């Protein structure tokens, strides 16, 4: 039909410009494979989406899937990096929903990585009708411990965190990459190592600060889509308490799939299980 | 129609006037060049895609009799430039793909400026005067191998392939290995070593730098110098202290460079 046409017509102008639009070179936004039911894989901090390669493969047979980078990450022109704009997470959502605006996606299922599962659980808040499921991985909505709550993190630690990255940056990725992947994956170390290297230490130090910073605790009541919470068996950053609040917490439908593999970066250490996982929790929403 | 897009999984990536290609080999996809991508994405457009035989194309797709040989593989190659309107750009080839775009730009001379070829031969057989690599009983035996239980094969491949003890390289391309139909490998295998371009070199009259890495299973020393010296348009080598046939999984920290000074200005 004509008025198809034309409908799609305008959207493309009005917004034209943009965030969204300008956006999908600069965090350079890659759609892959054939199905109408879409699905978006958003990496965690240190990675890009080459982290989601191993596992991608077996998604595009039957799904339309959509992958960008977090602006943060060392793929992206740093310049495009505003410190202020990116103070909170609430940044990287926006753009996250403009990317899938410029796109013209109304529907779709969203897979986080950590931060990203931050990111993807504030994003269902802010457009319930755009997520239709959420798959969360080595997620957590509050990292640093308080009162009652374990995250794992002191504060006194995430400053010596902080001091080892600004003195020698590239030194503290190499001893960082192997405790992250936590498992005896030589080829998991080596990729993370690899984009971490990438990223400049001023951002890396600036988003990390922003995730130890963050606390959902206050919201994931709002959410309505459903979710699979994944969760890995000794993830560092990521206690079994924490994977245990975050689902009886969520206020839609909330699965767990606690994966037999050990470390936090399970799409690079362990895409065997997961691409086999996430099929399961892909296959309808 | 650009469905071809869609079907060989193409990607646009990064900004600049010029653009560059980046084509792999065997046994991989796309995949195998993101270590490098990065270093080449701020001053370059940069199109990649899959072989219509890696493991990450619906297998659907793959006509055995239509790919009998590599004018089809080229095909596929210059569609995907017409249908994203790229009058010219630098092509980057690994292994089979050094020979498509070798064929490419013999039938398209004003579409690409520059050649950068990979893990490069015109021929993987040996001859009477000519020293290829392999013999065709040898081909014969991992035909074998291949058929009788592939993915055991595979592993047993991918670290020779891989050369050097470079595990996070190994891993990536028995991967990627695994993802192919093993009737499909097996066809593209059996294409690229009944190839033989040694009589089409001299028609070549891109610009070209030969890439040969120090003991690559698959290409003698001597078959990088043969290359060099009858490609027929301007060439130069570059010998990479690395060794190992697929240099993108192993030695990106060098190969990187290597690519950003080849693809320079053009
Ligand atoms: C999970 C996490 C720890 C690291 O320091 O930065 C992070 O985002």
């Amino acid at each position: 039909d004509l008025m198809f046409t034309e409908m799609r017509a305008e959207s493309w102008l009005r917004g034209s410009g943009s965030s969204g639009a300008s956006l999908l070179q600069i965090l350079n936004v890659r759609v892959v494979g054939s199905g109408e039911r879409v699905v978006v894989l958003s990496h965690g901090f240190g990675t890009d989406q080459s982290a989601w390669s191993r596992v991608l493969p077996y998604l595009t047979r039957d799904h339309r899937v959509v992958l960008y980078d977090l602006v943060c990450a060392g793929s992206v022109n740093p310049d495009h990096f505003d410190f202020r704009r990116y103070d909170n997470l609430d940044a990287y959502v926006d753009d996250l929903l403009a990317i899938l605006d410029a796109l013209r996606i109304p529907r779709c299922a969203f897979v986080g990585h950590s931060v990203s599962a931050m990111i993807g659980i504030l994003a269902s808040i802010r457009r319930p009708d755009l997520f239709a499921k959420l798959v969360l991985i080595g997620a957590s909505p509050r990292f640093l411990n308080d009162s009652d709550y374990h995250g794992g993190f002191e504060l006194e630690e995430i400053q010596q965190v902080f001091d080892a990255m600004g003195a020698n940056y590239s030194a503290w990725a190499t001893g960082y990459a192997p405790l992250a992947v936590g498992a005896d994956v030589p080829a998991a170390v080596q990729e993370f190592s690899r984009t971490l290297f990438n990223m400049r230490p001023d951002i890396s130090l600036h988003v990390c600060q922003t995730v130890f910073k963050t606390d959902l605790r206050g919201v994931l009541g709002m959410v309505r889509a459903p979710c699979v919470v994944v969760q890995t068996t000794r993830d560092v950053s990521v206690p079994a308490s924490v994977a245990a609040y975050l689902k009886a917490h969520l206020g839609g439908r909330t699965t767990v799939e606690f994966l037999q593999t050990e470390g936090h970066l399970p799409h690079l250490s362990a895409p065997s299980l997961l691409a086999q996982v996430l099929r399961r929790a892909l296959a309808r929403y």
